[PDB]
């Protein structure tokens, strides 16, 4: 049984929202409803009416919603409901929401909001020192306040906010082996360089590591100086700006040899976490750096044909193993290849 | 007969240096040396001797190498040559000498600093407007000053400086085809998404278009939405700091559809030139931007196990054809798979 509850009350003694999480899992399929409960003062709310509203938005310039100076903000999702005084709506409580509901008493007005399946998942891009402004991402937000009219400036003390979040899962399995076999051909003649890289599923998980089974057949007179294998997260943001962002999250290198008329087989082990990569920015997260349950930020996934504008932010994750080869181009000169597979790359299942 | 040559006079009067060129082409296997004239005025003089500098050098910081104000600065070569009171060296002129010889009159002291092949080519990095002071690059300079003791502080007026370039030509010729097959095996069963590019040649030079012949054969059943064939230019500082930068200097794109059980022939045709990128910033020039001489920097290349840290940047260009095939990764999504050459870049011959 959890014991764990958020809570904040508004500052007038007014409002005051109670939620059980604030991760809300998209299962792609569907998404978990933010199940929730008001609390509410008649004698102080002075004939008020309250609402709860549940705001999807990306922004740019700042890290939260709730800040002074954004340069650009564009809300994707919005959605209100009456808690008091009730429109007489009884539905069946939650598990989560009985908890809340008999710890305050009669005043618990219980409420559902739900989640579109066109929105984005939580998503931020911390930006560099020097460059603070290119802060952008997507937010979500419960909010409950006190009003008279529809078309009313908010108090400051009659509202009540909570940053939630929206972090995506999916089943690995079951699910084939990604393969790329490649075969280059320089100089005269026909002595190729084999390269061979594959995984054992297409699906990742945040802790998970990513074994890269790499398989070189070296045919040609140049030598292979390096092998290496990486993860790069690659961010597109596709509003207001549409700046690009690339980035190594992972890395692991073999200087072993592997000279002409010789073979290579190693499988890598490759661990994207935001731990080894604090100190990098201009990273897409899913989250504030300062949190400890931030990670790296998931896969984006665009379904049919939908407006690329509305993720916000796309992040894609690809595999690259990389020889160095020595000579090939220029007679005494060491050069690249590389070959690449994508994956995804989500939030684990929680407990 | 070439009627041009550049000449700056020391501004008192004493010294002046004359040049027929200021870009001097590395032909890998040698160096086109710095055959120039000083001139003198002994009256002037006030009987000190002057003699001639040749200083290639890495800065950080600022643009040239005569500001105020470098974060990081590290010479990788200097020379020096008495040319009054002269030590009586008459060796042959050459035919640029005499131009420049002939004009002045007695007073014209003919000079040869070398050039070693240890050192890189020109390069600069354009900052961008915010990260300016990420600037940094290889330059070089003649100077020539008039001096008593070899420990002095050089006046303002008594040296002259002329900021040259080092600019690489190889031959392209004799030169093989670069070929890369690949084959991506997704999914369950044995049918592959066969992509295959390839180059006439393996050196390219500035101005010249890339002609990349595409060869795609789709066994799979998923569709092939977008081929897209780009030069990527990568960048990497190897002195005080250490930054890594990536920029697509060409593109050009194909959203003719590749379904299953068909076949994609085409040629794209790439032409990485600085026009077309004048307002990308953080990319690697062969000398600055605001002079009209300046290309993208040359391929770097390193031989044997030289010290990287004396190229000062490290500047390569592959070739990257990418397919976007629909589906492939999740039931209904867009992933992508590349594959990868690389090539040399040059300056052109000189007339």
């Amino acid at each position: 049984s959890r014991h764990v509850m958020y809570k904040k009350t508004s500052r007038d003694k007014a409002v005051s929202v109670y939620l059980g999480k604030r991760d809300y899992v998209d299962h792609v399929d569907s998404v978990e409803p933010v199940d929730g409960v008001v609390l509410v003062d008649p004698d102080l709310l002075k004939g008020k009416k309250v609402y709860v509203t549940l705001t999807c938005a990306f922004r740019y310039g700042q890290e939260d919603i709730d800040v002074i100076g954004l340069t650009f903000r564009k809300d994707l999702y919005y959605a209100r409901t009456q808690i008091y005084p009730p429109v007489e709506d009884p539905k069946a409580l939650t598990k989560v929401q009985e908890r809340l509901m008999k710890k305050l008493g009669n005043n618990a007005f219980p409420f559902v909001l739900e989640f579109p399946d066109f929105l984005p998942c939580s998503v931020s891009l911390q930006p560099a020192p020097s460059d603070v402004g290119k802060a952008c991402g997507v937010d979500f937000e419960i909010k409950a306040f006190s009003t008279n009219n529809l078309e009313d400036r908010i108090h400051k003390k009659n509202s009540v906010r909570l940053m939630i979040r929206k972090i995506q899962y999916a089943p690995d399995q079951p699910g084939p082996k990604p393969r790329a076999e490649t075969s280059w051909q320089f100089f005269m003649s026909d002595k190729p360089l084999h390269l061979t890289a594959s995984l054992s599923k297409e699906v990742f998980y945040h802790g998970e590591p990513i074994t890269v089974s790499v398989s070189v057949t070296n045919k040609s007179d140049k030598t292979v100086k390096k092998i290496s294998a990486s993860v790069e997260q690659v961010s597109n943001v596709v509003l207001y700006s549409s700046d690009y962002y690339i980035k190594t999250v992972a890395l692991e290198e073999s200087n072993e040899k592997v000279p002409s008329k010789a073979s290579y087989n190693h499988t890598f082990s490759l661990l994207p976490l935001l731990a080894y990569n604090r100190e990098k920015r201009e990273i897409a997260l899913d989250g504030k750096l300062k949190h400890e349950d931030t990670n790296l930020a998931s896969s984006t996934l665009l379904k049919e044909g939908t407006d690329r504008t509305v993720m916000g932010i796309l992040v894609d994750y690809k595999i690259k193993v990389t020889l160095t080869v020595s000579g090939l181009l220029g007679d005494m000169t060491s050069s690249e290849v590389s070959t690449e597979l994508p994956f995804i790359l989500m939030h684990p299942n929680p407990d």
